[PDB]
């Protein structure tokens, strides 16, 4: 099945998932001098006070921190969004080295990693229905650079030893995702897709301008994770990012000048 290696990676995905070459694929390079400032965009509203985290899972591609999405406990609204989008999970993509790892790029710059907070449009009732709709998901993307430690990330880093291999999960309750955000909510936005198979074209991308800083020790612990399952030969979980895809017939809007 699919992965990020030479024989099953992004270059191969189109065979099982021909949408890989479709009209609104993600990620993309954000050319900052082509994006259009849109003064009509309302501020982003990130409401995570009642967020209820549940469990963390190594899924053999990255790791998911899952949330209780049975009520409007943690929602994203405003910006380019119509209505209410409920937080369901977050995960990251990262590199083998600090100079690569992000999925989106900014003027061709690759960050060390990228955080994705995934939300679904409540008008569609559940996540599985939402992914079948052109406005089904909103994914909030945040770049990571290596510098000072991110205190709000440490609880995540601390638990990775217990989910080293594919299929392993651990209890991950009472985690506050607000600790993962930068100060500024300035953003770029464009219509795109899931960046992994089945690559469904259901995502409003909201990518924050301001990266968060994480320490070298924090990112190093991400890179000790394994793609393989327990007892199998070790394949380090690194470079689990899809490269930039053609922008095609799309416009990236900016919340800021
Ligand atoms: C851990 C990783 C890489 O991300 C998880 C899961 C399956 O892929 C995802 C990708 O979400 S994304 N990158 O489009 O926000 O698609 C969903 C189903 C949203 O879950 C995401 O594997
Ligand atoms: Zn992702």
């Amino acid at each position: 099945h699919w992965g990020y290696g030479k024989h099953n990676g992004p270059e191969h995905w189109h065979k099982d998932f021909p949408i890989a070459k479709g009209e609104r694929q993600s990620p993309v390079d954000i050319d900052t001098h082509t994006a259009k400032y849109d003064p009509s965009l309302k501020p982003l509203s990130v409401s995570y006070d009642q967020a209820t985290s549940l469990r963390i899972l190594n899924n053999g591609h990255a790791f998911n921190v899952e949330f209780d999405d049975s009520q409007d406990k943690a929602v994203l609204k405003g910006g380019p969004l119509d209505g209410t989008y409920r937080l369901i999970q977050f995960h990251f993509h990262w590199g083998s080295l600090d100079g690569q790892g992000s999925e989106h790029t900014v003027d061709k710059k690759k960050y060390a990693a990228e955080l994705h907070l995934v939300h679904w449009n409540t008008k569609y009732g559940d996540f599985g229905k939402a992914v079948q709709q052109p406005d089904g998901l909103a994914v909030l993307g945040i770049f990571l650079k290596v510098g000072s430690a991110k205190p709000g990330l440490q609880k995540v880093v601390d638990v990775l030893d217990s989910i080293k291999t594919k299929g392993k999960s651990a209890d991950f309750t009472n985690f506050d995702p607000r600790g993962l955000l930068p100060e500024s909510l300035d953003y770029w936005t464009y219509p795109g897709s899931l960046t992994t198979p089945p690559l469904l074209e259901c995502v409003t991308w909201i990518v924050l301008k301001e990266p968060i800083s994480v320490s070298s020790e924090q990112v190093l612990k991400f890179r000790k994770l394994n793609f393989n399952g327990e007892g199998e030969p070790e394949e380090l979980m690194v470079d689990n990012w899809r490269p930039a895809q053609p922008l095609k017939n799309r416009q990236i809007k900016a919340s800021f000048k």
